[PDB]
This record gives C-alpha cells, sequence and structure tokens, in this order.
C-alpha cells in the first residue's frame, strides 16, 4: 500500500557525471564510454548570453581548453565536435562504469528521474514530467546545467533530458542528448517564455486507477461518458484532449480494477465540475498528472530494474 | 528556481542490496562488509505470524539453511546472530562496494530516503518522513521487506530505517538498522495500528520559508504572534508544538528571507484558521510538513555529496 512520486534508482547515471570547464564557465557533463555530452554554452561567457555564435565561438578553441574532471581524475580531451545544441567531447578515457544505455526524444506527458548535479557531483534525484508546453517543473539552480533525465527499463538507461535554461515562470527547458530542444526555446537570452500549459488527462486517470488499486473509490459514480462529451468538459478546464489511444493505454488499468475507462472519465468530470469538498486522493488536494499509465503499473506491482 | 521532494542518489546503497532466502522466505538484505542485515521474520513461514518464538526458530537453523546472493552472486554464510529484530549473517566475501556508513536513529519529524526493493534488486527511490506517530507513509508491497531508508552527508551514507511491517491504515513500521522498532510496534500479528498523528510544524514553517525563497510571498501578513499563544492554535488543528530548539533550528532560514520565526508562525496560524482560499503554495493545496529546515538549505542552495 502507499503511492509516492518514485524516482529510478540513480546509481547508474551517478557513475557517468562529470565537470567541463571551458574558461570560467563550469557546468556538468555525462561521460558514456569515451565522449562526454554536455551544454554547448560551456564556450560562452557572460558577454556571450543575447546572440551568441556557436560556431564561431568553437573555431576559436582547442581540445586544450576543455578540462574534463571525473571525480579527481582530469580527463584529456582529444577531439571535440557540436550537435545541435550539444558539445561532444571525445576523451582519452571510456567510462568504466558505462552502463547499457539508449538516446531518446520523448513526447509531452512522459515522465522522467532528473539527477540534479553541481560541479559534476550529484546532488539529489526527482520525478517529473514534459509538460504539454514543452517545459519541465524542475528543481534547479546555476550550476545545474548538463544534469540529466532518464528512465530505466530493466538493465537500459534511456536518457532523455539534458538541462540548459530557466525561463522566467521559473520553469525550465532542454534538450534531448542529440542537442534538440524540447519547445520552441533557444539557448540565447531572448524574451522566450512558456506557453500555455495544460493538464495531462490520460495521468489524471492512471492515478485515479492508482487510487481505486490502493483502496480509495469515494470519487466513483455511477455514470458514464461518450468520449467526444468528456473532452468538450476537458476543454473547459484547460485539459488535454483524450485521445482513443490514451483510451487503449488505460486498458490495463481499466482491467485490473473492473472500471470502464469512459466511466473514470465520469468520475474526472464529477471531480472537475464539483471538486473534491475538503477530500484528498492519494493525500493530495489536486489532481494529480506526473504519473503515466506505465508508472503507476509499476509501482503497484513492483517492477525491479536490472 | 523550482522546489521539489528530493531523495538522495541511491547509488551507494544500490550496491549493498542483496536477496536473502530462509526455505520458502525471501526478502532483502544490507551487505556492508562481510555482514548482511535483514529483518530476522526471515526465519518465519506463514504460520508463525501470530506469536514467533524467535529464539526458538533460530536455535533450529544452520548457516547454509540461509541463502545470500548478491546481483547473479551466492555468498556463503559462515554465521549469525539476531539482534532486536535484525538478522545479522556473516559471508565469505566483502562487500566490495561497501560505501563509508553509519547507523542512525532518527527522531520523528526527520526525512529520509527509501530505496524500494524486490528480490534483492532496487525498483525506486523515494523521500518521506518519520511521522510524530513513528510510522511513515511509504509504498511497499510483499517483498519489500529488508528495503532501506538513508540519508547522505558529504561522503557518508547513515543509514536509519529498515522494512518489516504494513499496518491497517496502509502505512508502514520498521526498525532502525540494529534491529529497535520505531514507535510502539512489533514483528508479529497483533491488532497494533498507527496512533493518531499530527503534523509536523517545525517542516510547515521550513516550507513556508522554501516558498519565499523561491519568490512567492502571498500568504505573509503584518502580524506577529508569541511563541505561547501560537502552541495554543497549532494544539487545535493538530500540529506538533512548536519549542523553542524548533525556533533556533529555524535560524538560518529567517536570516535569509528577513522573517522573524515568530513573524512566519503568524502567517501559518493565519494560513490555518482561514485556508488558502483557492491558492496554492509550492504546487500544493495542503500545508507540507515532509521538509526539514535541512533539507530546505539543502535543495535551495545546492549541496551535493562525495
Ligand atoms: C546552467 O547551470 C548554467 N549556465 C551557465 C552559463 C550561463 C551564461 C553564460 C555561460 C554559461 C553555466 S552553468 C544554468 C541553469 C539555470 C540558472 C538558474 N536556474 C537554472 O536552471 N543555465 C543558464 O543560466 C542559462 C544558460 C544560457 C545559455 C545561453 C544564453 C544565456 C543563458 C542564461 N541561462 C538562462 O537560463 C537565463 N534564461 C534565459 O535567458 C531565458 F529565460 F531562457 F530566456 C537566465 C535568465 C540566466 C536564467
Ligand atoms: C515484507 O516484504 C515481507 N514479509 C515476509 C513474511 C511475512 C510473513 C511471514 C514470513 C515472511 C516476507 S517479505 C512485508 C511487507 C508488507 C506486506 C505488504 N506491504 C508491506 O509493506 N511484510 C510483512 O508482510 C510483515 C512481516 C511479518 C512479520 C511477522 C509477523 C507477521 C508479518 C506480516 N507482515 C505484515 O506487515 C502484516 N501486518 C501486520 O501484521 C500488522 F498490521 F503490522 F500488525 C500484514 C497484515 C501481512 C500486512
Amino acid at each position: 500500500s502507499g503511492f509516492r512520486k518514485m524516482a529510478f534508482p540513480s546509481g547508474k547515471v551517478e557513475g557517468c557525471m562529470v565537470q567541463v570547464t571551458c574558461g570560467t564557465t563550469t557546468l556538468n557533463g555525462l561521460w558514456l564510454d569515451d565522449v562526454v555530452y554536455c551544454p554547448r554554452h560551456v564556450i560562452c561567457t557572460s558577454e556571450d548570453m543575447l546572440n551568441p555564435n556557436y560556431e564561431d565561438l568553437l573555431i576559436r578553441k582547442s581540445n586544450h581548453n576543455f578540462l574534463v574532471q571525473a571525480g579527481n581524475v582530469q580527463l584529456r580531451v582529444i577531439g571535440h565536435s557540436m550537435q545541435n545544441c550539444v558539445l561532444k567531447l571525445k576523451v582519452d578515457t571510456a567510462n568504466p562504469k558505462t552502463p547499457k544505455y539508449k538516446f531518446v526524444r520523448i513526447q509531452p506527458g512522459q515522465t522522467f528521474s532528473v539527477l540534479a548535479c553541481y560541479n559534476g557531483s550529484p546532488s539529489g534525484v526527482y520525478q517529473c514530467a514534459m509538460r504539454p508546453n514543452f517545459t519541465i517543473k524542475g528543481s534547479f539552480l546555476n550550476g545545474s546545467c548538463g544534469s540529466v533525465g532518464f528512465n530505466i527499463d530493466y538493465d537500459c538507461v534511456s536518457f532523455c533530458y539534458m538541462h540548459h535554461m530557466e525561463l522566467p515562470t521559473g520553469v525550465h527547458a532542454g534538450t534531448d542528448l542529440e542537442g534538440n530542444f524540447y519547445g520552441p526555446f533557444v539557448d540565447r537570452q531572448t524574451a522566450q517564455a512558456a506557453g500555455t500549459d495544460t493538464t495531462i488527462t490520460v495521468n489524471v486517470l492512471a492515478w485515479l486507477y492508482a487510487a481505486v488499486i490502493n483502496g480509495d473509490r469515494w470519487f466513483l459514480n455511477r455514470f458514464t461518458t461518450t468520449l467526444n462529451d468528456f473532452n468538450l468538459v476537458a476543454m473547459k478546464y484547460n485539459y488535454e484532449p483524450l485521445t482513443q489511444d490514451h483510451v487503449d493505454i488505460l486498458g490495463p488499468l481499466s482491467a485490473q480494477t473492473g472500471i470502464a475507462v469512459l466511466d473514470m472519465c465520469a468520475s474526472l468530470k464529477e471531480l472537475l465540475q464539483n471538486g473534491m469538498n475538503g477530500r484528498t486522493i492519494l493525500g493530495s488536494a489536486l489532481l494529480e498528472d506526473e504519473f503515466t499509465p506505465f508508472d503507476v503499473v509499476r509501482q503497484c506491482s513492483g517492477v525491479t530494474f536490472q
């Protein structure tokens, strides 16, 4: 029993974190085999924020202008290249702690664990979601750039995020591990801001299923809804449209609980229209949207990782 | 910016988790140097739940009745002893991944990270608090016994919890790493239940300070209170008494924000009497009590671990 915002065990990622310095600028890098991946703005100074020409800044650098430190060991850089908004630094030593890994680009609504790091050293781990507006509500300070987000499947670390920017509302923007930003964001100091965000409907439904699995039914009702009528209500409350693909993805949770997906949609419709009336669900007074259907199955079934 | 329920990086603990089997019973153990620590009920069957005599059950076992598996390597047990509610199994191999560590017994209101494990394999990590009633609101299923809770300081893992039991309300009971239960709980199937719980006042105040550090002041007011008058209100709302020691512990957060502790108490008094009026604090519609003053300083200052 119980239901927590649970992150993946972080050890496999901790063994990959290093510190990268170019001049007076320092941030984190990810060391896999003989390559260190880091944000390309490591080559910027405070004077290179408004419109850096990264190609022109980088051509002026040599391999020896990059210092990479793994724990208390210096790794010599023997090559470098820029890919989108990341820099790949070839080093003289393959990381002996490299896990089985992949790079993946996630869709909005998917969750991942963040290992927040400073100066190449891990500080903490937490779970979060790619918002529909392609920001993440992270917890990051100066020097966290290059911290990564990931999921683990069996024994394989799937890296999905590398941290770059904080936006004016205090939320965060970053890239996949190939250096492509999520959303419209750029690595320059422009007036860019988070767009309007929405609530991740399929995830709210997954979490209502979690609540039923854990023994709570107070919020259910005797009604059903059509998918189209539900989405008319969802739109009014700034919820993402629920697609037939989402309904299919909720199939396993529906089967385990005996509550049809559209019946759970009718429960959610009533919670949106009426509120919770002083009650809580899984310890929250708000409808939680940072658990995916897979996250619920994983945590209610005790899945482990090799 | 941002503020998340952040756990410690778990790698140092992952390297210590093993599987212990006695007969058909399996659970997790913690392997440090040449000793494996696990719950003593590994020696119980389903028929030994109502009132096991652990001394009589254990004297009937030999070292070879215990199977310890680290990954896919068997560790031979060469001695055993019972200490309180834990069993210490001496094994033929010292764990080469043993971190710097301590055992500590925590006070109610202190937080820690849990590495939930099944069959010796880590599944996830989350943060939680020792409640005033000496339960934890964990997320644990059959087979999670022997999972541990911990804090990290510099390079030292301080283990503070080992999981044993689930109570009827779905909360959890366990021991320190010397095998002494927190609270009045026992490792037998009796009618024991969680006592009435209270909210951890000093932690709510710490989290209001976190909210101010991150740029939100909506809930402040122009009033102050005496400590005694605040505690009269706290008692009515089922909050723990605030002591002068707690006021002292909040000193650093008070100094950083310029808000006197008793002024923050007057803010909290008004939030208890009036509610939030549809507003949120750090993304929550409830007053959060599972961050300590140290947790706030750690997360707002970017402390890392060696
Ligand atoms: C990340 O740790 C690091 N950034 C640097 C850096 C910054 C400027 C020049 C050279 C090197 C070294 S470490 C940091 C994390 C961020 C700070 C506060 N919380 C965070 O999550 N990232 C930045 O400071 C980025 C990097 C960057 C690249 C190119 C141009 C400008 C910047 C500044 N920056 C920002 O996040 C700024 N945000 C914006 O400009 C935005 F809103 F996105 F448009 C700001 C205003 C410094 C937070
Ligand atoms: C823990 O993973 C494991 N328990 C065993 C075990 C159980 C009985 C006999 C032999 C071995 C192997 S692994 C498990 C975790 C717990 C289950 C559900 N969620 C959880 O967190 N712990 C138990 O099942 C404990 C162990 C125990 C020891 C001695 C006597 C009885 C038990 C049963 N037990 C309980 O937690 C029970 N709870 C109570 O009896 C209580 F409410 F505390 F009084 C129950 C009813 C099985 C959950």
